[PDB]
Protein backbone atom coordinates (compact mmCIF):
# COMPACT_ATOMS: atom_id res chain seq x y z
CA UNK A 1 0.00 0.00 0.00
CA UNK A 2 1.50 3.32 -1.06
CA UNK A 3 -0.56 6.56 -1.71
CA UNK A 4 1.98 9.01 -0.79
CA UNK A 5 4.65 8.93 -3.54
CA UNK A 6 5.35 11.67 -6.22
CA UNK A 7 5.22 15.55 -4.83
CA UNK A 8 6.54 14.67 -1.84
CA UNK A 9 10.55 15.96 -1.12
CA UNK A 10 11.24 19.48 0.22
CA UNK A 11 14.62 19.17 -1.69
CA UNK A 12 15.98 20.33 -4.85
CA UNK A 13 18.12 18.10 -5.71
CA UNK A 14 17.34 15.07 -8.02
CA UNK A 15 17.88 14.00 -11.87
CA UNK A 16 15.09 12.53 -13.75
CA UNK A 17 13.24 11.08 -10.56
CA UNK A 18 11.43 8.72 -12.40
CA UNK A 19 14.92 7.19 -13.31
CA UNK A 20 16.45 7.32 -10.04
CA UNK A 21 13.38 4.57 -9.40
CA UNK A 22 14.03 2.79 -12.52
CA UNK A 23 15.10 -0.28 -11.10
CA UNK A 24 14.10 -3.29 -9.76
CA UNK A 25 10.46 -3.71 -9.13
CA UNK A 26 10.65 -2.93 -5.17
CA UNK A 27 9.95 -5.50 -3.04
CA UNK A 28 12.74 -7.52 -1.78
CA UNK A 29 15.39 -6.90 0.06
CA UNK A 30 17.93 -8.68 -1.29
CA UNK A 31 19.51 -5.16 -3.18
CA UNK A 32 17.77 -3.00 0.11
CA UNK A 33 20.94 -4.83 2.49
CA UNK A 34 23.45 -5.39 -0.14
CA UNK A 35 22.83 -1.51 -1.91
CA UNK A 36 22.34 0.08 1.54
CA UNK A 37 24.78 -2.04 3.39
CA UNK A 38 27.34 -0.47 0.65
CA UNK A 39 25.99 2.77 0.94
CA UNK A 40 25.98 3.03 4.42
CA UNK A 41 29.62 2.08 4.29
CA UNK A 42 30.00 5.11 2.04
CA UNK A 43 28.33 7.40 4.08
CA UNK A 44 30.05 6.47 7.42
CA UNK A 45 33.40 6.65 5.38
CA UNK A 46 32.83 9.94 4.68
CA UNK A 47 30.87 11.16 7.78
CA UNK A 48 34.46 10.36 9.08
CA UNK A 49 36.15 13.34 7.49
CA UNK A 50 34.86 16.53 9.30
CA UNK A 51 35.42 18.90 6.32
CA UNK A 52 32.46 17.26 3.32
CA UNK A 53 29.38 17.92 4.06
CA UNK A 54 28.48 16.68 7.06
CA UNK A 55 26.74 17.42 10.71
CA UNK A 56 26.63 14.08 12.19
CA UNK A 57 27.20 14.25 15.89
CA UNK A 58 25.01 13.60 19.21
CA UNK A 59 24.35 10.97 21.52
CA UNK A 60 27.33 9.19 23.12
CA UNK A 61 27.59 7.19 19.88
CA UNK A 62 31.21 8.40 19.24
CA UNK A 63 32.05 5.46 16.61
CA UNK A 64 31.15 4.60 13.38
CA UNK A 65 30.90 0.65 12.74
CA UNK A 66 29.31 0.49 16.41
CA UNK A 67 27.09 3.50 15.23
CA UNK A 68 26.31 1.63 12.54
CA UNK A 69 25.29 -1.35 13.87
CA UNK A 70 22.90 0.22 16.64
CA UNK A 71 21.76 2.20 13.54
CA UNK A 72 21.26 -0.74 10.77
CA UNK A 73 19.39 -2.34 14.13
CA UNK A 74 16.53 0.69 14.94
CA UNK A 75 16.38 0.68 10.86
CA UNK A 76 16.12 -3.24 11.30
CA UNK A 77 12.79 -3.29 13.70
CA UNK A 78 11.65 0.35 12.04
CA UNK A 79 11.67 -1.62 8.58
CA UNK A 80 10.09 -4.44 9.37
CA UNK A 81 7.52 -3.12 11.07
CA UNK A 82 7.35 -0.68 8.05
CA UNK A 83 5.21 1.96 10.69
CA UNK A 84 2.50 -0.57 10.48
CA UNK A 85 2.91 -3.87 11.78
CA UNK A 86 3.21 -6.20 9.22
CA UNK A 87 3.27 -10.31 10.02
CA UNK A 88 5.15 -11.63 6.55
CA UNK A 89 9.23 -12.41 7.22
CA UNK A 90 10.00 -15.80 6.30
CA UNK A 91 7.30 -18.43 6.48
CA UNK A 92 10.45 -21.40 6.64
CA UNK A 93 9.34 -25.14 7.28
Amino acid sequence: MSTDTGVSLPSYEEDQGSKLIRKAKEAPFVPVGIAGFAAIVAYGLYKLKSRGNTKMSIHLIHMRVAAQGFVVGAMTVGMGYSMYREFWAKPKP
